[PDB]
């Protein structure tokens, strides 16, 4: 039951800023970024690193069963 520290860059460059479980499940940090104004269906949640677009990644895992732990910067970018 340890922390998953992520920030999230925006397209205006600022940094949401936020923890969970690292036993979270992947549709919580979906639905933060959604909820902070930035949705699926238009933004590519981007990992520098390995290189994934998170979004596209099963919301089922979790943050510790996809590399994300303790301590990532991701990276919003328009699907358009």
């Amino acid at each position: 039951e340890p922390v998953s520290k992520l920030r999230i860059r925006t397209p205006s460059g600022e940094f949401l800023e936020r923890r969970f479980l690292a036993s979270n499940k992947l549709q919580i940090v979906f639905d933060f970024v959604a909820s902070k104004g930035f949705p699926w269906d238009e933004y590519k949640l981007l990992s520098t690193f390995p290189r994934r677009d998170v979004t596209q990644l099963d919301p089922n895992k979790s943050l510790l069963e996809v590399k994300l732990f303790p301590q990532e910067t991701l990276f919003l970018e328009a699907k358009e």
